[PDB]
């Protein structure tokens, strides 16, 4: 209960003004009944109210100018007074007057000496999810957010500085990328790049980074700004000739490329959570980056490393169907006939000189698992590691020549084998597999393996009551109540032909309770295909091209964090030959069409 | 045939008309004819027609003034004289002008001192689906709806009451909701509180309860009425401060909260027959409501509540897979080989000191069937019962220690597992289901069941013809009738093998009829998986929000019911601290966008 600790302090506001005159009268436009309470009696200016308060702000806030006008003769220290505690912390009623576009009253107060650098530390103005808003502090930028554009030049001509940051360290620039209306608020960035007049020697104000090293620009990449971030392109092309309807630009690359450590942009896409970043890779200096990232240097350097993972499983296979395997010369079956086993797999057996194939084969999948595993000593990462984890788990277990070795020899088979999927659609145009698998392996089956689950646990147990009286000789699928669950899975998605005899007499339950698990089990497996006709088919030809995008970088951004360079040039044309300087450039022409 | 005593009345209407010379020289506007023939002769004013007519009546009703003008001198008192019987009684021939939305009569008429308090109780006026309209019954209520202002108005100039009450206690508003054309009439509803001027003490007109209690506002909420309930919202909204973008309201929640024993509201939508009142949730004091119920205080009572559930079916199982039984010490095997079983169900053994514990696990499921019915001694609600009650069969079952006790235990637990999908859409965000089947397992199931039900009675009977010949000792899937049924049942949605041989040759009709069995087995089958792809499928990702914003009321709606108040306080910040009053408020913040 959180959330309610605001609204009862808000309407604690809302009491304070209705009972005492000097604020209730400040709330209407009631100049006269403000005179004759102000000059004659005397009346504390001090009085705060429920978050802090003045007389001041209030004739600020219910947008009072003329009551506001008369309080400047008896106040002329509550201008520079501050606001509270814990919601509004230092909101000088400079902000107030900002905030409501206009009072005519910025005029007024910077008249009265108003500081134009205080700092609305509040709870109610910093980044969350819980505030409707986020405009930074400083009372520049919030003429900037709002879009008053004279305000803000009569703030540049009282000593606004440009260049001051919040708690996070966002600039003003910073928080016109982040506002919820884009080109709205886009006229904003050219202007106060206009007032970039004093031309600092550490950065030109369109290079600061925040308290997490966020330049303007990036930021516009990892928020979705896509509007914003087409205009932010402008001022780095540089365009060569023009010829005819052929045109010959020439993007910046210095910012975006995956050049130092800064982890530029290609990372910080993907790694964001918010969805709509990946609507970026559609802009053409972008996109044109990433398939010449994988058409050269791209693609054959990840086949060819697909080709060694699938000989790599080859040989751990035949390492794998070829198992010691002594006849069972130890203890007869001493269970009556329900102990079936005859291979008790050898303990010590390294003879027969086919098994020095085999112990080479051995080694070269366990030196790979552990090459597995020091690449990731700092959704497919999950089970490249696992997979090499059964497998050391296999050499444990053999050289310590215990019983229970099959166990990791199944998880290191099946998770080797579906392992090669992820190298699927690096192999070719696919329409990405193994990925749209993994948009309903979360979304809607963990919804509807509830479903499937609570049925099966009712008929399952039912049925092993009405078989309870019977000879389990016939009709064996309900012998114990442990395989009873597994037996009626495999009529649920119908497998297994469904118990019948037709030569003994079956029990006269089952024929009803039967039907009513039959007509279900054609109904919720029939019902499961529209659930995915529906919420996973939605209109995905609009975004195939776009998922094979995201899953193309990843592939990319991941290889670069795991190849070492002098085999790998970065893209583009250098720079520094042709005396365009360090940055490196590449070249795109284009049809006017 | 009720029907038809209605149109063999109305044209006999037709017929005195047509052969009178007093009415049919009053429809066509013959004002010379009309003065020959009254002015001369003595005519009989009190000439009545097939539903009472009079000659005044049948100027109005073919809009013809001319001719009621001239009827003014020979009719004095026909101004006064209602209409006869069991269609129209009582409408008075100053309801008549102002239906047709003027005649300037209603001048004349009032001139003539027409009483405008006469009621029009016939059938052809109250409220059913026979009748295309419901206007109520003053003369006041009929200008009403026909969006007729200053007819409206000239009734006030001379004493029409704006508090008279039909037979159902509606007043002139609540007539004017429950018009087919909503913002056309919206206008009244501004226009009628206008004239509340005589303001009484026991309500202003706006909180007057029908007959079974309902105000003007909710019945806008139960009758879907979505345009008006934004407009009868305004009134109670309370503004505070507006701040830039943001703009804190402040709604009333009154009449809308399940304060009272009024069940005011939320009760009050779903309890309708009316599909489009689920429609008023999407406004915006009711959806910030039934979320602040349910985030806060709602889901974890609910969570909670589910589990104590979810471990009372297992403490069920529990107790059932244990199950006395002896092995089978009486009578033996006595027909051939075809009743087998071997338990027999032990009569009053509970000795061993495992059934210590059994005999408490017995006690915890029965006294918690008693707490299920104790709850309901005054579509999910049917079969929490019928869980219970099949459990308080088994305890009966055991105490007088009978034989047939599977049945109960079927039921009790089939029942029983099932039930715990109605606390599945509780548990998280899933895109209901549980209610989604049962959107289709009355539509269309009970519809296909029909098509399945008829072939299946064919071959399967058409089976038991054919292998009526031979030896059941192959192919038992049709030794008889009763089973053949259950048999056919197996293949018609392709669980069991289909019968087949080999090695003894089968009769030659099988080999044609067990085709048209088969083909006709993946059309029907395949058939049905289009009627669940139109009809259920249609747009449900428009409504799939709703039907996950009615699930969660009716959660909130019957939880409310059946838990006691001093660990539920009810939602909204208290008045009566704020100076308030004594109405509970709650607030609300935004963004003008």
């Amino acid at each position: 209960s959180w959330a309610q600790s605001r609204d009862e302090q808000n309407l604690l506001q809302q009491k304070r003004i209705w009972e005492s005159p000097l604020l209730l009268a400040a709330k209407d436009n009631d100049v006269q009944a403000l005179n004759k309470l102000l000059k004659y009696e005397d009346c504390k200016v001090h009085q705060r109210g429920a978050m802090g308060e003045t007389a001041l702000h209030i004739a600020a806030l219910y947008d009072n100018l003329e009551a506001a006008m008369v309080l400047m003769e008896a106040a002329p220290e509550l201008v520079f007074e501050p606001m509270t505690s814990e919601l509004y912390e230092g909101q000088t009623a400079l902000h107030i007057a900002v905030v409501n576009q206009n009072m005519n009253l910025v005029r007024a107060l910077l008249a009265r000496r108003a500081s134009v650098s205080a700092r609305a530390t509040g709870t109610a103005f910093r980044r969350s999810p819980c505030n409707l808003i986020y405009f930074g502090e400083h009372p520049l930028s919030f003429a900037a957010c709002v879009n008053s554009e004279e305000i803000v030049r009569l703030l540049i001509e009282h000593g606004a500085d440009i260049r001051a940051q919040d708690s996070l360290g966002n600039t003003v620039l910073h928080i016109l990328i982040l506002q919820p209306n884009k080109t709205f608020a886009c006229q904003m960035y050219n202007l106060l790049l206009s007032y970039d007049r004093h031309g600092d020697h550490l950065q030109p104000l369109d290079l600061v980074p925040n308290h997490q090293g966020l330049t303007p620009f990036k930021l516009a990449g990892v928020e979705g700004n896509t509007v914003m971030f087409q205009h932010l392109m402008q001022k780095r092309k540089h365009t060569q000739w023009t010829y005819g309807p052929l045109t010959s630009t020439l993007y910046d690359l210095t910012e975006i490329d995956s050049s130092g450590d800064e982890q530029s942009l290609l990372e910080l896409i993907i790694t964001t959570k918010k969805r709509e970043a990946r609507q970026i890779l559609d802009q053409t200096p972008v996109k044109e980056l990433v398939s010449l990232k994988w058409k050269r240097y791209g693609r054959p350097y990840f086949c060819m490393l697909g080709a060694i993972y699938l000989l790599y499983i080859i040989c751990f296979t035949m390492c794998c169907i070829y198992r010691p395997l002594k006849p069972r010369t130890n203890n007869r079956t001493s269970p009556r006939d329900n102990t079936l086993l005859q291979q008790k797999l050898l303990q010590e057996a390294y003879m027969t000189p086919k098994d020095d194939i085999r112990l080479v084969g051995e080694l070269v999948t366990v030196i790979g698992a552990i090459i597995i595993l020091l690449v990731e000593v700092p959704p497919f990462h999950v089970l490249i590691i696992t997979y090499a984890f059964m497998v050391l788990v296999t050499m444990v277990m053999r050289l310590i020549s215990a019983s229970g070795e099959v166990v990791p020899m199944s998880f290191a088979l099946v998770l080797g084998w579906c392992n090669v999927m992820y190298f699927a659609e690096g192999f070719q145009m696919l329409g990405p597999f193994t990925i749209m698998i993994q948009k309903m392996i979360f979304g809607d089956l963990m919804r509807f393996c509830w479903l499937m689950a609570v049925v099966i646990l009712g008929f399952a147990s039912a049925f092993y009551i009405i078989f309870q009286t019977e000879d389990p000789e016939e009709l064996g699928h309900f012998y114990d109540y442990p395989m009873a669950l597994f037996s009626t899975f495999e009529l649920f998605l119908t497998i297994i032909d469904g118990p019948a005899n037709y030569n003994v007499d079956l029990p006269f339950m089952y024929s009803i309770t039967y039907a009513a698990f039959a007509i279900i089990a054609t109904l919720l497996m029939l019902n499961l295909l529209i659930a995915m006709m529906g919420d996973t088919h939605w209109r995905v030809a609009h975004e195939r091209d776009e998922l094979w995008r995201a899953q193309i970088v990843a592939t990319t951004v991941m290889l670069e964090r795991k190849l070492p360079r002098c085999l790998w040039p970065r893209s583009g044309i250098c720079g520094r030959e042709y005396g365009l300087g360090d940055r490196w450039f590449l070249r795109v022409e284009d049809r006017q069409d």
